[PDB]
C-alpha cells in the first residue's frame, strides 16, 4: 500500500513531535470544543498506537488509513453526541464519507474566548509543561481556526514557543510577550484566513481553482521558476493543502516537508528568495517558502504577446491543449505580474482563456485575440483604483475609520450578516488598509486584492454556516476570482429591510471603558454596523458623523467621573439624534 502503515509512514517521516503536534492539530480542529487534555489523550492515543505501527506495521488495524484511524479517534471522545450533536452521526461512518462530514462540522466560528496574552498565566504554564504549553496553544489555535494550515501551525507553536521563551524569564515579561503574541495572533489570523481560503478554495471551487490560484502566485512567487516547476510546486503543493484542508494534517506536513524539500533542492530554477528559507530549519523553511516573497522577475520573461496574443495556432493550443495553454498563461501572465493580485490574475486568465473561447469560435480567431491582453486593462483598473480609493480613504482616514467605512460598505453590501461579522470582516479589510496600503504601490493591489480574497472568504466562510445574504452566497459561491469584484459591486440591497432599531444595540454603557481600544472600537464598530442596518440608507459619511458622536460620547463618559451617568443621561439622546443623522 501507499505505505504499509500511513500512521506508521507519517509518524517515521514527522517523528513523534510533528505527528503529535498535527494530530493535536487535526483534532483540535476536527472537535474543537474538546478540552485540551482529552485532545492530547487522543494524540497520544493515536500517537502510540503509531509508534506501535511503526515498530510493527503489519500490526492490526496498522493498515488503516490515517483517516479511518483519526475519525476513529475522534469518534472514541467521550461527550460526542453531548458536546458535538452533528459529529455523532459523522462517527457512524466510515471513511471517507466520516471525515468529509467532520470537515463540514468544522466550525469556522466557534467563538471561543479570545486567546489573550495572559503573560503571567501562560508564562508559568509554559515553564511548568513547556509541551503542555505548546500542545494547548496548537490546540487554542487549531480549534479556533479548524483549517489553519497544520504544519504552519505548529511553526507557529514554535514562535509562540520562541516568544514565550524569550519573554518569560524577561522582567518585562508582557512588554516582551504581548507584543509577539499579538503579531503572532495577527500572523496566525492572516495565515489562518490563507488556509482557510486555499481550503475554502478546495472546498468550494475544486483543486482546479486552489491550483489557478497557487499557479498565479507561485508564478508570481518564483517568477524565475519554469511552468514546469510552477505547475510541479503547484500540484504538490495544492496536494499539501488539499490534504491539509481534509485534516489529513499528516500527510499535509509531511508533504509539505517534502514540497520544501522539492522546493529548496530546486531553489536556484525556483527562486534566489528560497535561499533564505532553505537555509532554515524544517518548519521556517516551509514557513519561509509559503511566505516567500516574489522573486525578482527574470530579466528573460519571454514576450508574452508572441504566444499567448499572436501566435496563429493559440486556437489549436486552446483546443488541444486548455489546462497547459492557459496554465501557462497564467504562469506567464502571473510571473510578470506580481504587481497584480492573484484572484486579478485569475480573472486575467479567465478573461484570456474566455477571449480565446469567443476568438477561436470566430472566423479568423488570430485577429480577434491579436488583442487578448488588451482586455485585462479594465481587469487590472477596476482592482487597482479600487485599492487605490481604500488605500487613500486609508491613508486620508486611518485604520478604524478605513474599517468603519469598510464596516458601512460591507454591512450596506451584507447587511443580514451578522454584525461581529461584518465588524470583523471590516476590521480585517482595515487591518488590510494597513497592511496593504503602506506598501510600495505596486504590492498594494496584490496585497490588498489578496488579503481582500482572505477576508471574504472568511465572510463567505462564515457566510456557509450562517447564510444570510444571497447577494453574500452568490459572490460567496460563484468564480473565486470574482468575488471579490462581486462583493465589490455589491450595494444596498434596496430590497433589505433595515434592521428594526433596537435602541440597546447603540446603547453604550461604561463597560466599554474599560476596553483595550481594539475592543472599544469593535463596539464602536459593531454600533456602526448595527447603524448601517438600521439605516442602510445612511451614507457612510452620516454614518462617520454619527459614529463620531457615539465615539466622542464614549470617549466623554469614558473620561467622566460617573462614567455610567454619563453614558446614561447622554446616551439615550445620542442614540435618538444618531438616527435623526442617519438615512
Amino acid at each position: 500500500d501507499t505505505h504499509k502503515s500511513e500512521i506508521a509512514h507519517r509518524f517515521n517521516d514527522l517523528g513523534e513531535k510533528h505527528f503529535k503536534g498535527l494530530v493535536l492539530v487535526a483534532f483540535s480542529q476536527y472537535l474543537q470544543q474538546c478540552p485540551f487534555e482529552d485532545h492530547v489523550k487522543l494524540v497520544n492515543e493515536v500517537t502510540e498506537f503509531a509508534k506501535k505501527c511503526a515498530a510493527d506495521e503489519s500490526a492490526e488495524n496498522c493498515d488503516k488509513s490515517l483517516h479511518t484511524l483519526f475519525g476513529d479517534k475522534l469518534c472514541t471522545v467521550a461527550t460526542l453526541r453531548a458536546t458535538y450533536g452533528e459529529l455523532a452521526d459523522c462517527c457512524e461512518k466510515q471513511e471517507p464519507e466520516r471525515n468529509e462530514c467532520f470537515l463540514t462540522h468544522k466550525d469556522d466560528h466557534p467563538n471561543l474566548p479570545k486567546l489573550k496574552p495572559e503573560p503571567d498565566a501562560q508564562c508559568a504554564a509554559f515553564q511548568e509543561d513547556p509541551d503542555k504549553f505548546l500542545g494547548k496553544y496548537l490546540y487554542e489555535v487549531a480549534r479556533r481556526h479548524p483549517y489553519f494550515y497544520g504544519p504552519e501551525l505548529l511553526f507557529h507553536a514554535e514562535e509562540y514557543k520562541a516568544d514565550f521563551t524569550e519573554c518569560c524569564p524577561a522582567d518585562d515579561k508582557l512588554a516582551c510577550l504581548i507584543p509577539k503574541l499579538d503579531a503572532l495572533k495577527e500572523r496566525i489570523l492572516l495565515s489562518s484566513a490563507k488556509e482557510r481560503l486555499k481550503c475554502s478554495s478546495f472546498q468550494n471551487f475544486g483543486e482546479r481553482a486552489v491550483k489557478a490560484w497557487s499557479v498565479a502566485r507561485l508564478s508570481q512567487k518564483f517568477p524565475k521558476a519554469d511552468f514546469a516547476e510552477v505547475s510541479k510546486i503547484v500540484t504538490d503543493l495544492t496536494k499539501v493543502h488539499k490534504e491539509c484542508c481534509h485534516g489529513d494534517l499528516l500527510e499535509c506536513a509531511d508533504d509539505r516537508a517534502d514540497l520544501a524539500k522539492y522546493i529548496c533542492e530546486h531553489q536556484d530554477s525556483i527562486s534566489g528568495k528560497l535561499k533564505a528559507c532553505c537555509d532554515k530549519p524544517l518548519l521556517q523553511k516551509s514557513h519561509c517558502i509559503a511566505e516567500v516573497k516574489e522573486d525578482d522577475l527574470p530579466s528573460d520573461l519571454p514576450a508574452l504577446a508572441a504566444d499567448f496574443a499572436e501566435d496563429k495556432e493559440i486556437c489549436k493550443h486552446y483546443k488541444d491543449a486548455k489546462d497547459v495553454f492557459l496554465g501557462t498563461f497564467l504562469y506567464e501572465y502571473s510571473r510578470r505580474h506580481p504587481d497584480y493580485s492573484v484572484s486579478l490574475l485569475l480573472r486575467i486568465a479567465k478573461t484570456y482563456e474566455a477571449t480565446l473561447e469567443k476568438c477561436c469560435a470566430e472566423a479568423d480567431p488570430p485577429a480577434c485575440y491579436r488583442t487578448v491582453f488588451d482586455q485585462f486593462t479594465p481587469l487590472v483598473e477596476e482592482p487597482k483604483s479600487l485599492v487605490k480609493k481604500n488605500c487613500d480613504l486609508f491613508e486620508e482616514v486611518g485604520e478604524y475609520d478605513f474599517q468603519n467605512a469598510l464596516i458601512v460598505r460591507y454591512t450596506k453590501k451584507a447587511p443580514q450578516v451578522s454584525t461581529p461579522t461584518l465588524v470583523e470582516i471590516g476590521r480585517t479589510l482595515g487591518k488590510v488598509g494597513s497592511r496593504c496600503c503602506k506598501l510600495p504601490e505596486s504590492e498594494r493591489l496584490p496585497c490588498s486584492e489578496n488579503h481582500l480574497a482572505l477576508a471574504l472568504n472568511r465572510l463567505c466562510v462564515l457566510h456557509e454556516k450562517t447564510p444570510v445574504s444571497e447577494k453574500i452566497t452568490k459572490c460567496c459561491t460563484d468564480s473565486l476570482a470574482e468575488r471579490r469584484p462581486c462583493f465589490s459591486a455589491l450595494e444596498l440591497d434596496e430590497g433589505y429591510v433595515p434592521k428594526e432599531f433596537k435602541a440597546e444595540t447603540f446603547t453604550f454603557h461604561a463597560d466599554i471603558c474599560t476596553l483595550p481600544e481594539d475592543e472599544k472600537q469593535i463596539k464602536k464598530q459593531s454600533a456602526l454596523a448595527e447603524l448601517v442596518k438600521h439605516k442602510p440608507k445612511a451614507t457612510k459619511e452620516q454614518l462617520k458623523t454619527v459614529l463620531g458622536n457615539f465615539s466622542a460620547f464614549v470617549a466623554k463618559c469614558c473620561g467622566r467621573e460617573d462614567k455610567e451617568a454619563c453614558f446614561a443621561e447622554e446616551g439615550p439622546k445620542l442614540v435618538a439624534s444618531s438616527q435623526l443623522a442617519l438615512a
